């Protein structure tokens, strides 16, 4: 559409992000890889808000990107993720999330909510965009015979709405997540899919500032892929371009000119997956596409890098208490460590596989 939230700023470079690639690079013994790999800390991503501890980071990101604003004529964007859902990552064989329903969830989370407005409010002339909690609604399209997501459904969607309607009001662009291609790409997935995210939008007040959805946000698929992955069999929608194109127009016939963020972080290496459900620290990827707002698509407001790779998608050690068997699968890298560590040899791999080349 008319608005891309990017055009005209600068993305404000992670901090964190930065430093963890200038320890990383240093580790690198290659001289021309740890060039490579130092390089990194200037591609923008976006910072994870996964607890409530995080919340004063923010406010530094934002004075910071403010100063930096000023003193070079410009206009800064900082890019974050609201990942903090009580009973947060229903369908999952474990979850890191510090808020359950039981023990008042639910008003936990709108006091996250809070602080992370009440941080904003103090910087208007930084630009925040927010993708809104992966691995929750995309639940409630396909995975309600899981009975913590069937319990969760009241609430996730009363916590998504109060994220909306409350980081509307301080002029946040939000970008709502919407799985991949193939978990809401299949088909017969699209309309129950374009339904549930249509009511999201209506009870949140249809605001110009809910502009989309984002797409295989931690995920591997290729934008445009050359040939089908082999995990795709059955599925025409083999990539999130496909994916994008079919779900776009039954937004739009329920008035909402709806535009898509795609992360595609890890998506440089295609045909790594013995399934398209595996996940985990997946061996052989490399970085994709560096962000940019040319997409090649109407649809499309950025390709963007969401998850930030080299930080561990969860631990091969099957004695602790966050393991995910997931992480254990023959086309997971191992030995892992703990999900949102720093994991080396992962980062070291994503350097020498991109591809593009770095």
């Amino acid at each position: 559409s008319a608005n891309n939230p990017w055009t005209g700023f600068q993305i404000f470079l992670s901090p964190y992000y930065a430093n963890e690639v200038a320890a990383a690079a240093k580790q690198i013994t290659d001289p021309t890889l740890s060039s490579k790999a130092a390089s990194v800390a200037n591609i923008p991503t976006f910072t994870w808000l996964d607890s409530v501890a995080k919340i004063p980071d923010l406010g530094t990101y934002l004075a910071s990107a403010s100063a930096l604003g000023k003193s070079t004529g410009t206009k800064q964007l900082v890019q974050i993720v609201i990942y903090d859902l009580p009973d947060r990552d229903c369908a999952a064989k474990a979850s890191n999330g510090e808020f359950s329903i039981a023990n008042n969830g639910q008003a936990n989370y709108e006091n996250y909510i809070d602080q992370i407005v009440a941080q904003i409010q103090q910087f208007p002339d930084v630009r925040v965009v927010a993708v809104i909690e992966p691995d929750s609604l995309a639940n409630l399209v396909t995975n309600l015979n899981v009975q913590k997501c069937a319990n969760a459904k009241t609430t996730y969607l009363a916590c998504v709405n109060y994220a909306l309607t409350n980081l509307a009001k301080v002029g946040v662009y939000m970008y709502m997540d919407a799985g991949h291609a193939g978990w809401l790409g299949w088909p017969a997935n699209l309309s129950p899919a374009a339904q549930l995210f249509t009511q999201v939008w209506q009870n949140a007040g249809k605001s110009p500032f809910i502009k989309g959805l984002a797409t295989n946000v931690a995920n591997y698929n290729a934008l445009q892929a050359a040939s089908p992955d082999p995990i795709t069999q059955g599925n025409p929608n083999y990539d999130e371009i496909h994916y994008i194109n079919a779900l776009a127009p039954l937004l739009q016939q329920a008035g909402w000119d709806a535009t898509f963020i795609v992360d595609q972080g890890r998506s440089g290496v295609q045909n790594i997956r013995q399934q398209w459900g595996d996940w985990c620290n997946i061996k052989g990827a490399g970085f994709g596409t560096r962000p940019t707002t040319n997409t090649g698509s109407q649809f499309i407001d950025s390709i963007v890098w969401v998850k930030p790779g080299g930080e561990c998608d969860g631990t091969s050690n099957s004695s602790s208490p966050r393991y995910d068997s997931t992480c254990s699968l023959p086309d997971a890298a191992q030995p892992a460590p703990e999900a949102g560590t720093w994991f080396q040899a992962y980062f070291q791999t994503l350097v020498s596989a991109a591809n593009p080349p770095l």
